[PDB]
């Protein structure tokens, strides 16, 4: 309903982060 | 310097994401 | 009971991003 | 550059946090 989609979005964003560590470092 | 302290925070959000993963599952 | 516990955390986020936009320009 | 960049991704993730509240709420 809404529990499985907002789970997706944090690991988006979780990964988007780690990508962004990668780019600077 | 800049870098490393925009690093490390990045880090620091990613880690709370990873923890809300877990508390909302 | 985790409703509002996920929606503080998730505007503390929003917050810690604005500053380090601040932080950044 | 690389700082408008980080800006702007920063800016991006800031805006979906902002749209996960409403979606929770």
């Amino acid at each position: 309903g809404n529990a499985d989609e907002x789970y997706k979005e944090x690991e988006d964003x979780q990964e988007r982060l780690r990508k962004l560590r990668k780019k600077l470092r």
